[PDB]
């Protein structure tokens, strides 16, 4: 396991403990636990990609102390 950072555009950093084989789905569930944001409303971005729920941290080459951007799904 290692840490990653999840950063909002309000300048807030969420630090998560994760494993390489964790899926984005699993990560969004953690973010829900920390910030109460429903996974269906979370958009995570890394390497300019909108990350897919079924892929893993390793799939995206996310590593120790990598940062992911977190923004909300734009409604309306
Ligand atoms: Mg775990």
């Amino acid at each position: 396991h290692h840490q990653i950072f999840v950063k909002t555009l309000t300048g807030k950093t969420i630090t998560l403990e994760v494993e390489p084989s964790d899926t984005i789905e699993n990560v969004k569930a953690k973010i829900q636990d920390k910030e109460g944001i429903p996974p269906d409303q979370q958009r995570l971005i890394f390497a300019g990609k909108q990350l897919e729920d079924g892929r893993t941290l390793s799939d995206y080459n996310i590593q120790k102390e990598s940062t992911l951007h977190l923004v909300l799904r734009l409604r309306g």
